[PDB]
DNA sequence: CGGGCATGCCCG
DNA sequence: CGGGCATGCCCG
């Protein structure tokens, strides 16, 4: 009955677990991922990598949907939309998560929620120890009559074809014009004031 | 052949010109204007009232036309809209600048350059030394995916019935949130560094 | 209200 | 590139 989609995290019984590439603080890295506040940190229609890591190895037909929802308790209800400058300015120019590199992408549209949602297949690591999937966001989080400067978390979930819930992760993101500049600001607020 | 209407003021036949009242530089006023910049700031969506003087008085039928252009040459050829943003959120939804309080507004866009203006009969002062016309400016200069900060004048034009243009006056304008701040900064730096 | 934090971006 | 100006707005 609920509308919010759950974030809370479930590791689950193939030992489902998120993981991000290294690259610091320097002002203008592209992107860059807080373990601190579990909070990446990337600019707007850029890549971002996200790696999945299992310890056991998912049935076949397995998929992966990323989802992106508002992190703070007055804003979980509303949709997380692309702002309309964006929008005019595959992937249906209304949803803020893409997936590139991908042939086999599907954008889906709730039709009871309306909450937007990408769907890859799950792909096995090659004969390595994770899978990366290169996602997209297509505003930053300032942009006015979207995000609206309202930090969002994005839910990955690996469901098995027939709908079950395998497992569930979930991380902060940023989406801004210097993601070095402003991971460092919000980890020494952390340190001083959190 | 141009499609960029002119700015040169013309004080004309009639003795036109444009006056403003005094408001001060609060942080909070609603409006102020620089005579010594000769722009207006404002907020937006909020009165910004101006003043018609002439020395003489128009024949009937006398048209009142508002038009915004970028200041900047660089920009000058593109035509000043509403951002996505306020469209979605009698005047068409794409038009920078209304009128409010008036029965005979007409709102126009011009099928060979695009632009857009905002027209008013003129009224000649009551038994007064000037008539007041209340115009609305529907984003912020920052807008993104509109005026993205880039300043604007906008022109004032008294017209006869016939088309004559009988007068011209322009002004820039800043839409702010704050335009006592703003008046300051930009008044302060003219006095240091312009 | 006024102080000052925010956050995209600096091109007259 | 990094410094710092900008400019809406501060609500976990
Ligand atoms: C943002 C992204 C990059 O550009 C490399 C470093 C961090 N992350 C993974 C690869
Ligand atoms: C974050 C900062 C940089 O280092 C470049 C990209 C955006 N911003 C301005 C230049
Ligand atoms: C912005 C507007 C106001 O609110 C009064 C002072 C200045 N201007 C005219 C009236
Ligand atoms: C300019 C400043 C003020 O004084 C109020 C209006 C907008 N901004 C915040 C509060
Ligand atoms: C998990 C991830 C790594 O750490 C490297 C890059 C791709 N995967 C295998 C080797
Ligand atoms: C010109 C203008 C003024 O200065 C006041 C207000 C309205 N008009 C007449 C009196
Ligand atoms: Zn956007
Ligand atoms: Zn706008």
């Amino acid at each position: 009955s609920s509308s919010v989609p759950s974030q809370k995290t479930y590791q689950g019984s193939y030992g489902f677990r998120l993981g991000f590439l290294h690259s610091g603080t320097a002002k203008s890295v592209t992107c860059t991922y807080s373990p601190a506040l579990n909070k990446m940190f990337c600019q707007l229609a850029k890549t971002c990598p996200v790696q999945l890591w299992v310890d056991s190895t998912p049935p076949p037909g397995t998929r992966v949907r990323a989802m992106a929802i508002y992190k703070q308790s007055q804003h979980m209800t509303e949709v997380v939309r692309r702002c309309p400058h964006h929008e005019r300015c595959l992937a249906p120019p209304q949803h803020l998560i893409r997936v590139e590199g991908n042939l086999r992408v599907e954008y889906l549209d709730d039709r009871n929620t309306f909450r937007h949602s990408v769907v890859v297949p799950y792909e096995p690591p090659e004969v390595s120890d994770c899978t990366t999937i290169h996602y997209n966001y297509m505003c930053n989080s300032s942009c006015m009559g979207g995000m609206n400067r309202r930090p969002i978390l994005t839910i990955i979930t690996l469901e098995d074809s027939s709908g079950n819930l395998l497992g569930r992760n979930s991380f902060e993101v940023r989406v801004c014009a210097c993601p070095g500049r402003d991971r460092r600001t919000e980890e020494e607020n952390l340190r001083k004031k959190g």
